[PDB]
DNA sequence: CAGCGCAT
DNA sequence: TGCGCTGACA
């Protein structure tokens, strides 16, 4: 609107200050003293930002300089004060605005400091949560509330300290006049005025009011009026849409916000919420507005299952609450009715409000009043405005502002209520201009000028002396013209072959399974695949990483061009020549304005290169100071497309911004050559002529966009011609290019704006041209009457700021209609011309490279953090014109990285490319030993120490100092550049030693003497392609090593494999010669992305660890090897160390699971009979009864591993350490317990060092005072404050060896303790070693002691967050992860040995028991399965009593955490009559008829309840009627009286129809019959009003009763829907005759009685029976078989084929489930000798299985109990004595199936197929379970059974896993016979 | 933290 | 024209 488009906050502020010059006269009044400003309530501290930008504009314009002195501010928020103290850091920060009235006010930290009152301007805004808050329905009144809390707090201070200016702000509807009375009551005068934001440069529309009051004046000059006039003087009304203020969808901010905002309501998605009371308003609105009950934008069924379009932020809508979504759809319809098309017209809605409160939409280019609770929906981007965009719609710049720990709710709150920085800037500047005099002077000017110059000088010296490596240079001369030769057809091929095939990829990478439509040419992923479904035949194309295509395309094209031209008169030649042809004669004014503005890009202003882009088809954009040129590189006819930039300051409605809007003078490449630029440069003159054009219709008449959309008003049944024939006259056609007179067909599927994509029918008058389309395209800002149809050759979404090439537009009056032979007028523009003879032609650079890496390695003496070792420096000639801003005329301007410095680097990339890559630095070079760690500060700041106060965490001030001292780290890869007199230069260098100190930082320190040794290297030309493979680790073998050939004193020999392994273990423990066995390092990266470099600095230290992980396949003798190792090593004298701290023993403790405590000593005694004493501990008491003098004798001690959780252990250790009584008392969690246990271990080792002398006391006594003195701190508390000896703790000794066993089952609480046990050699035994990923190897290393790397987030598939923040986090590349993998593989090669056992083979016959489920349980499980199918495999659990269908559910979904798990677990058990304990074997038919009878009872119960509620409501209504409340006039749509009109009309009732008939019968069986509104109820029961409270109260009670009615109606519909299905399945099972009876079809039309035998399938959730062909055809289109009367939402999934559930085999054995019943007969069939061991997986079924076996004549033994009992039961089950429990029930995935050496049994049962995800993990645990019986001492043949269901998921996952195994590695299948045992 | 609600 | 509040919910 007649104003220049302003979008940059800096520009609008310097404009603001440029409009008034009466402010520079302030800095003379201040006389050199800085303003002293204070702010009472300030969220984003918008006043401070405004003042800082005003100061910047002052210094930039007038040369002057005024500073500021923030005295204080206050915010009782928890995090807004954190944000303040991290950005501005004021000296004092109170937390209140009413305490400051006192002399000793409180501080945000609690210091209770005194208040300073030397302010110069106090700017504060009272809060709004009570000042009528028109969102809020409650309101506080008359100074009882806000004006007594905050305002009366502010008044006392402002009176007690008299600041010369105070400016207030609050909402419009406020008691302001009373505020003026309060202020003028004492001193002030206080005029107040209101003003919006949309009047100050910003489109935001939010409105507020301001106030200003200077202390009393003598003569009362009436300042506030002059203030108001000065403010309202300066204004400028929003010359730009909001889209200019939004971020582009590509930058990492938008990705980082979508990843967080996409999953807000998360493993199991939360419960289906309730909105019924608003659902009523939605239905009423859809009815009143004549809209149709569709859901266009998002075809949602439930809350979380929906499918937005392929341009919508789908991962947002999936997360939305359902009311929000339905509101989106009602807004779309209510808008699409008016004619405009949301989704193509930019405008912000508000959604967090209600349908009723949606006035003011259909209004574009203005945001609404942002509030912290709204959710705005842009409707054109298709998603919400994120945090930083909600900031930018205020004045606040997200730049230069550090937002750490800020989420979308927090950004919403901050930028929601903060006053617009431009409004506040203007009001404050007018204050400071009108009351300039009142502020005093400084009286010290020259000292201030000197201070300013001094600080500027030291800063300009710093960045200059940053670089310290100019010693070495070579000065290789540089040839900028580094073009190459290429066939230019293969490169266009490779350009088409590597380009964005979905919005998912986005300029970086590749996503698979692209679907390319046929006849529309629109590619898109399979995910987010088109809901506007196209033809979509799969795409056939290979994929080349964009990295390769860019690497070649750079080298192919020049780095600069310039259009030769000499076209001053060529334009007039072209004009006359074109006039000779037929084209619109151009005016004089248009020609002049166009030519004179074009003649500056043709001037010899050379084009540079920048940001070759990938959006689609790889445009490569060049740029000059005034023009822009960009080779398009289309997949057909590549062209160049020059364009000219309109000037900076020029209003929007200007002729030049119309003439230079579209490109001019394109050039089409000569294909099939070697030169990338050959064409003749045709031109585009501003010619605009109009032509008549006849439009006609053909083909049939498809439904219009309205009718297809679902409208029901006068739009229902409206059509449009399916094909259009365009007829242009001969000459008027042959004047222009791209003839148009063909015919165009419609594509209702291939969407566009208003679904009007007309693809031209192929014609052979031209083949060299691309395909042409004819559609609509709205303006996106202007009203929709002006939009027009258009002819173009492109069709896609366009981002703000880029237009599309069109051939011609059509009159703004023609629409797809019904009439034919309509004659309209087309208009052509920019009619091109023949080709001029102008063309483009391309065109002492020098760069320093380090000669060799030796020169550098000396310069970094020590503390290389202070300086930078220079790497490159390029001196390049640049003309003094068009030298960019970054080029500074002296003193080496510094570029900032990961900040505003990204266009700076993209500007000079034309020099960056074409530079030889640095070589000879690939190797790791520098080495310097740093014995101690001594982490360099400013490089690795110490974290705040977390301390315990509970019986605070992350001390505030320390957190602030941390998050500040992390942004001032040395920042490797510093890049500075400076422009000389002619030739500029820049110096890229990195702080090598900073990298090295950061790498050293990450090693955790030990009490050792091994010294680190740093390094460094720089590798060029790295690019990110994709994580294409996944590494698979390899565990070596122990075969090749020789053998020790015997251990002495064994009763039985070891085999040769075991001998080789024992010898390897001996040697590995010894390690003769070598002094360290492994090196561990943490390579730290720092990428300079734009140049191809990435740096790496490492820090490695050797570590001597003896012992390693032996993980041998099941059956091998790991126990035997360990006992042999102990027996062998026994004789040796002692190890190498000295162990002075704590006590050393000779015993070798073995940590085993709870139930192996009898298996281990038995094996030890069996092999070496009484060779050495072996003391066992199982219970805590067995530990406490021992003494150290007794442990000394013990050669080997066996320890159960649950004492570490016995929790008496932790108490006794709390005593030996002398800690508080509950220092180590923590719940199951082993977090925060590691630090506490570490401190306890330090204190314990000191105490034991003391106790070695027997001087027991006086130390535990000395530490109590230490702790109770340390506690005394000013922080947050709960209040003002607060030899031999029995029972030794095992953490105070040191053994010769510690051999864990089954280590991968050591849970958190006991892992965190076994990790601390101290010994010389530490061996680990396992059978299933986790080697899948890097975390599973790190978890092994931590047992060993190695570090082996730190934990990053990306390596996969709150406390310390200060280092996990996108501003303080690392960006570790892919090569980093590959090096970490190589390191894990090296550790595995060194310390891990797996090898195959070659004892002998075990027969291993296999069986399988598969059966069908009954009809009743079949139906139940099918209902559950279809539920989860329609919910997309996610567990969702869900007044009026629940039905039976919802009762079979909410029981399966109770504890299930995964969809597949609720199915594995359902098929097992099916108990009928869930309410009563009564039970007996009921036949199948009995079960089904019981189900159906219970459902009939439920239905009639709901019926009677509904009628009861109607009677109560009609009594209420008669009450109100007689008591004269509706007045029978001035209607207000009485709710109940309307619901009774709705319900009567049967055709209006959505949902099933039979339920509607039930409702009508029940309602007419009452006082209402054909809209009666009776006077009395049908029971004559009393209305239950309390005491006749009020009339409106009764109206409210009625308004609630009616919603209760409506809810009950929905519930009744569901009831009938479920009853029908169970009844029909009962009939299908009932018998053949009744099956024929019920097989009366859905009126589908055909059935076995009339037509031949046709498999006709029953549908679930409606109960309708129809033919499978009709069933599929109907369900695919999302509509039931009954056309428009079933009204149920149908998925293709829930289609149950008849006769797919069984009755045949009389499988009546539904007692305790039909699975567990088939188990018991099996177990009886097993002979009486053999033992059995069942393998269930889900613990929650142990009860049901032990209730089935028990009371099923079979006794068993479960392995549950305590650490003492499990060993005994396992021992008796292994034992030789007869008549134990025959079957033993094992839990899989539990420490009970760890390794048991039980071979008494010979066959498993293994009921439910294993579910676990990983195939390798599946295989490992299944072979472990099998091998539990297939062992060495077997002496028998083994069987394996399986109980799988034919219907369920069991057979599915069984087939998947078994086939995938049979294809993969050997895993030799088991013979698989069939069972005919029958032993009893 | 999702519903619910008409005025200065 | 709206810088929510208040019962339920994990
Ligand atoms: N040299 C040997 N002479 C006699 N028996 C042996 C010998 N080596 C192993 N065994 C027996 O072979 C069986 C193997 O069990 P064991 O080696 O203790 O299993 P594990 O490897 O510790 N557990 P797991 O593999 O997970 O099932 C035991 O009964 C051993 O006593
Ligand atoms: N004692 C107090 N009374 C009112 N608000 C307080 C307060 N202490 C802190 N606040 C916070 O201060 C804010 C009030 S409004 C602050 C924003 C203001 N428009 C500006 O930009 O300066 C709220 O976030 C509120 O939570
Ligand atoms: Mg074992
Ligand atoms: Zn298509
Ligand atoms: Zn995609
Ligand atoms: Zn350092
Ligand atoms: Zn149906
Ligand atoms: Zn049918």
């Amino acid at each position: 609107d007649d104003l220049p488009p302003i979008s940059d906050i800096e520009a609008m502020f310097d404009h603001l200050v440029s409009r008034i010059p009466d402010i520079v006269e302030l800095v003379r009044q201040l006389n050199g003293r800085k303003l002293r400003v204070a702010t009472m309530c300030s969220g984003t501290e918008s006043p401070l930002l405004a003042l800082n930008m005003i100061a910047k504009a002052i210094k930039a314009q007038h040369g002057l300089t005024l500073a500021f002195e923030h005295v204080f501010s206050c915010e009782i928020e928890p995090f807004k004060q954190a944000y303040i103290e991290r950005n501005f850091t004021p000296p004092i920060l109170f937390r209140d605005v009413t305490e400051l009235g006192k002399k000793r006010a409180h501080t945000a930290y609690g210091s209770m400091v005194d208040v300073p009152g030397d302010v110069d301007i106090l700017i504060a805004g009272t809060s709004c949560v009570d000042y009528s808050n028109l969102n809020n329905v409650q309101q506080d009144i008359d100074a009882n509330g806000e004006s007594g809390r905050t305002f009366r707090g502010m008044l006392q201070w402002v009176k007690k300290h008299q600041p010369p200016i105070v400016i207030l702000e609050n909402v419009c509807n406020a008691p302001w006049d009373k505020v003026v009375e309060y202020f003028g009551q004492i001193d002030y005068d206080a005029q107040y005025t209101r003003l919006d934001t949309k009047e100050f440069y910003i489109p935001h529309t939010r409105t507020r009011v301001y106030l200003f009051a200077t202390p009393s004046s003598s003569e009362s000059d009436d300042l506030p009026e002059k203030w108001a006039q000065t403010v309202k003087d300066l204004r400028r009304p929003w010359s730009s849409p909001f889209e200019a203020f939004l971020l582009h969808t590509d930058d990492p901010n938008i990705h980082r916000a979508r990843l967080e905002l996409a999953s807000a309501r998360a493993g199991t998605s939360r419960k289906t919420t309730d909105w019924n009371r608003c659902e009523s308003r939605h239905q009423r609105a859809r009815q009143d507005e004549a809209l149709g009950l569709l859901r266009p934008l998002t075809s949602w069924q439930e809350a979380g299952v929906c499918k937005g379009l392929d341009w919508t932020w789908n991962d947002w809508l999936l997360a939305q609450t359902e009311r929000v979504v339905d509101l989106l759809e009602i807004s779309t319809l209510r808008m699409a009715k008016d004619g405009i098309d949301s989704g193509f017209k930019a405008c912000i809605w508000n959604v967090s409000q209600n349908v009723d409160r949606q006035t003011g939409s259909s209004k574009t280019a203005l945001a609404p009043c942002l509030t912290p609770n709204m959710i705005p929906w842009v409707t054109i981007r298709g998603g919400p405005v994120t945090g930083r965009e909600a900031l930018a719609l205020q004045g606040i710049p997200v730049r230069e502002l550090l937002l750490t720990s800020e989420n979308e709710d927090q950004l919403a709150d901050l930028a929601g209520n903060a006053m617009t920085t431009t409004v506040v800037g203007s009001a404050m500047i007018a204050a400071l201009k009108v009351a300039c005099h009142k502020i005093t002077e400084g009286a010290n000017p020259e000292k201030e000028a000197a201070l300013i110059l001094e600080k500027e000088a030291v800063d300009d010296e710093q960045v200059a002396n940053r670089i310290i490596g100019e010693d070495y240079l070579e000065h290789h001369d540089l040839d900028l013209a580094k073009v190459t030769k290429s066939n230019l057809s293969e490169i266009l091929d490779l350009a088409c072959r590597s380009s964005r095939h979905c919005q998912c990829e986005g300029q970086s990478g590749t996503a698979p399974n692209i679907l390319e439509c046929q006849e529309c040419s629109y590619r898109a992923c399979k995910s987010c695949g088109g809901r506007p479904e196209h033809v979509y035949a799969p795409c056939a194309n290979q994929r080349v990483e964009p990295a390769e295509f860019e690497k070649r395309f750079k080298g192919l094209l020049p780095m600069r061009v310039r259009i030769a031209g000499l076209t001053d008169q060529c334009l007039n030649a072209v004009r006359k020549a074109a006039e000779k042809s037929n084209k619109g004669s151009v005016n004089d004014n248009d020609w002049q304005l166009w030519s004179t503005a074009l003649l500056e890009g043709i001037h010899d202003a050379e084009f540079r290169f920048r940001y070759l882009k990938r959006q689609s088809t790889w445009t490569a954009v060049y740029e000059a100071r005034r023009a822009m040129l960009s080779l398009v590189l289309r997949n057909q006819i590549p062209e160049w497309r020059l364009t000219i930039k309109a000037p900076a300051s020029e209003p929007n409605n200007s002729q030049l911004r119309a003439l230079l809007l579209h490109p001019v003078a394109r050039l089409q490449i000569d294909i099939a050559g070697q030169d990338v630029l050959c064409g003749p440069w045709e031109l585009c003159i501003p010619s605009m002529k109009t032509i008549d054009i006849e439009i006609t219709g053909k083909g049939e008449l498809l439904p219009s966009w309205q009718a297809s959309l679902g409208l029901q008003g006068p739009f229902a049944n409206t059509t449009r011609w399916s094909e259009v024939e365009i007829s242009l006259q001969a000459e008027d056609e042959n004047t222009l290019d791209r003839k148009l007179s063909g015919t165009y067909q419609l594509l209702p599927r291939c969407g566009q704006a208003m679904s009007s994509l007309h693809k031209k029918r192929p014609d052979l008058s031209d083949d060299g041209l691309p395909q042409l389309y004819f559609f609509l395209d709205p303006t996106r800002c202007g009203e929709s009457r002006e939009d027009r149809y258009v002819f173009s050759t492109s069709t896609e979404r366009l981002d703000y700021g880029t237009e599309r090439p069109v051939i011609a537009r059509l009159d703004s009056h023609w629409r797809e209609g019904n009439e034919k032979q309509r004659k309209v007028k087309l208009d052509v523009s920019g009619a091109w011309v023949k080709c001029p003879e102008a063309h483009l032609t391309a065109i002492r650079a020098t760069f320093a490279i380090p000669s060799s890496a030796s020169a550098i390695s000396a310069s970094l003496t020590t503390e290389g953090c202070s300086h930078a070792m220079a790497l490159l420096s390029c001196r390049v000639p640049l003309d003094p014109t068009h030298s960019e801003s970054m080029w500074r005329r002296g003193a080496w301007a510094e570029i900032d990285l990961s900040h505003q410095g990204n266009t700076t680097f993209a500007n000079l990339a034309w020099i960056t490319e074409r530079l030889p890559p640095l070589d000879g630095l690939k190797n790791w070079a520098h080495i310097a030993d740093d014995v101690s760690e001594h982490v360099c500060e400013r490089c690795a700041p110490r974290p705040p120490k977390i301390h315990w106060i509970k019986r605070a965490f992350e001390d505030k001030l320390e957190a602030g100092q941390y998050e500040h001292a992390l942004k001032h780290r040395p920042s490797p890869f510093v890049v500075q550049l400076r422009l000389d007199q002619d030739i500029g230069s820049f110096r890229i260098g990195l702080n090598i030693v900073s990298l090295a100190h950061r790498a050293l930082s990450r090693l955790p320190p030990t009490t050792s003497e091994h010294k680190i040794s740093l390094s460094w290297r720089l590798t060029p030309g790295h690019v990110t392609e994709s994580p294409q493979p996944r590494r698979v680790f390899i565990l070596p073998s122990n075969k090749q090593d020789p053998e020790n050939s015997q251990p002495e004193a064994f009763k039985l020999p070891l085999r040769k494999e075991q001998l080789r392994s024992l010898w390897w273990m001996l040697e590995q423990e010894k390690a003769t010669g070598k002094t360290h066995t492994f090196v561990e390092e943490e390579i730290s990266e720092s990428l300079l992305p734009a140049v191809g470099w990435r740096a790496e600095g490492k820090a490695e230290r050797p570590v001597m660890v003896r012992g390693g992980v032996i993980a041998d396949q099941v059956g091998y003798g790991k126990t035997v090897i360990s006992i042999a190792l102990v027996a062998q090593t026994l004789s040796l004298p002692a190890p190498e160390p000295a162990t002075p701290g704590l006590i050393d023993l000779k015993a070798t403790l073995i940590v085993v699971p709870g139930h192996l405590s009898k298996q281990w000593p038995n094996e030890i005694a069996r092999f070496t009979g009484s060779m050495f004493k072996v003391i066992v501990i199982q219970g805590m008491k067995d530990l406490q009864e021992k003494t150290i003098a007794e442990l000394g004798k013990a050669d080997i001690i066996v320890m159960a591993s649950e004492i570490f959780e016995s929790d008496v252990y932790w108490s006794r250790l709390e005593y030996l350490s002398a800690q508080p009584r509950e220092w180590l008392h923590d719940t199951q969690g082993g977090r925060f317990f590691c630090d506490r246990l570490d401190a306890a271990m330090e204190s314990l080792v000191s105490q034991t060092k003391i106790l070695k002398e027997k001087g027991s006391e006086a130390a535990m006594r000395a530490m109590e005072d230490k702790k109770k003195s340390l506690v005394d701190n000013v922080g947050s508390k709960k209040e003002v404050h607060t030899k031999l000896l029995p029972n030794p703790v095992l953490h105070m000794f040191r053994f010769r060896r510690v051999i864990a066993d089954e280590f991968t089952y050591l849970q958190k609480k006991s892992l965190a303790a076994v990790l601390r046990l101290s010994s010389s050699y530490r061996w680990i035994l396992s059978g299933t070693p986790p080697v899948s990923d890097f975390a599973a190897i790190r978890s092994i290393a931590t047992f060993m002691g190695i570090h082996l790397g730190v934990e990053d987030d990306g390596e996969g598939d709150d406390q310390t967050q200060a280092e996990k923040f996108h501003a303080f986090r690392e960006v570790h590349s892919r090569a980093w992860h590959n090096r970490r993998d190589e390191l894990a593989q090296e550790f595995l090669n060194v310390f891990v040995r797996q090898n195959i056992a070659e004892i002998e083979d075990i027969p291993t016959v296999e069986h399988i028991h598969t059966f069908k489920l009954p009809a009743s349980e079949g139906a139940v499980y099918l209902e559950l399965e279809h539920h989860l199918q329609a919910l997309e495999m996610q567990a969702r659990k869900e007044n009026v009593s629940q039905g039976d269908r919802n009762a079979r559910l909410e029981e399966a979904l109770s504890d299930s955490k995964t969809a597949e798990e609720a199915l594995l677990k359902r098929c097992c058990h099916f108990t009928l009559d869930l309410s009563d304990k009564t039970q007996d074997a009921k036949s199948a038919q009995e079960a089904c008829d019981h189900i159906t009878s219970a459902r009939a009872r439920q239905l009639l119960a709901c019926q009677e309840d509904l009628s009861r509620s109607v009677n109560q409501a009609i009594a209420l209504h008669g009450w109100i009627k007689k008591k004269g409340g509706f007045s029978k006039n001035d209607d207000e749509r009485q709710p109940f009286a309307e619901w009774i009109a709705f319900s009567s009309n049967i055709s209006k009732h959505q949902g099933d129809i039979e339920a509607a008939r039930i409702l009508l019968k029940v309602i007419e069986k009452c006082g209402v019959k054909d809209g009666n509104i009776p006077p009395s109820p049908s029971d004559k029961q009393s209305p239950s009003i309390a005491s006749g409270a009020k009339m409106d109260d009764v109206k409210w009670q009625l308004r609630e009763q009616t919603h209760l009615l409506r809810k009950l109606v929905k519930e009744l519909v569901a009831r009938v829907r479920s009853l029908r299905f169970f009844e029909v399945v009962r009939k299908i099972q009932k018998g053949k005759s009744d099956a024929q009876i019920v097989l009366e079809s859905s009126e589908c039309g055909h059935k076995p009685s009339t037509n031949p035998d046709i498999e006709m399938a029953i549908l679930s959730c409606c109960g309708h029976v129809a033919c499978h062909k009709c069933m599929r055809k109907a369900a695919a289109s999302q509509r039931c078989v009954k056309s428009g009367e079933c009204q149920a939402a149908v998925r293709p999934t829930n289609i149950v084929k008849v006769s797919s559930l069984g009755v045949e085999g009389e499988l009546s054995s539904g007692r305790y489930g039909a699975k567990l019943e088939h188990l018991v007969n099996l177990i009886h069939s097993i002979p009486k000798n053999e033992r059995v061991l069942v393998f269930l997986q889900w613990e929650d079924l142990a009860g049901k299985v032990s209730e089935a076996l028990s009371a099923g004549r079979i006794p068993h033994v479960t392995l549950s109990g305590s650490a003492k009992s499990r060993a005994n039961t396992l021992d008796r089950f292994q034992s030789t004595n007869a008549d134990s429990a025959r079957v033993l029930l094992l839990k899989m995935n539990d420490a009970s199936a760890a390794g048991s050496n039980l071979t008494t049994a010979n066959h498993a049962v293994f009921l439910g197929p294993l579910f676990t995800n990983s195939l390798f993990n599946y295989r490992a645990v299944e072979t472990q379970a099998i091998g539990r019986v297939r062992r060495y001492g077997q002496q028998k043949k083994v069987h394996i059974h399986r109980l799988l269901a034919l219907d369920t998921i069991d057979m599915t996952i069984f087939n998947a896993r078994r086939t995938e195994l049979k294809e993969k590695t050997d895993w030799e299948e088991i013979p698989q016979e069939e069972y005919k045992g029958r032993g009893s």
